C-alpha cells in the first residue's frame, strides 16, 4: 500500500475528495534449499543413538 | 538349472551384483528303432510252431 496521508479540511456540504490507496508490489522467488544424508543399513541398525 | 554358487563377500554400501539362475536344456530327439521279419505262406503252413 501507498504511505498513509491526512484527511482534508472540508467545508460543510462540500464534495469529499479522493485520495485513494494506490498500490504496488514486491516479487518473491523462493529458492530451494536442500540437504541430504546417507547411512548404511548396518550403520542405521548398529547405532546406540 | 545352473549349479548353486557361493554368495559374494561385499563392502558396506557397495552394489549387490547379479549372478542369476541361468538355464539350458538337453534336447531329446527320439530315434525310430525298427525290426522286420518276413515269412512265406508255405513256410507258415509247414512249420510245427
Ligand atoms: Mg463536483
Ligand atoms: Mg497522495
Ligand atoms: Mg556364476
Amino acid at each position: 500500500a501507498s504511505d498513509e496521508e491526512f484527511a482534508r479540511p472540508t467545508g460543510q456540504g462540500a464534495e469529499i475528495r479522493d485520495d485513494g490507496e494506490t498500490y504496488t508490489t514486491v516479487a518473491w522467488n523462493a529458492t530451494k534449499l536442500t540437504e541430504g544424508s546417507r547411512v548404511t543399513d548396518e550403520m542405521r541398525d548398529q547405532a546406540m543413538v
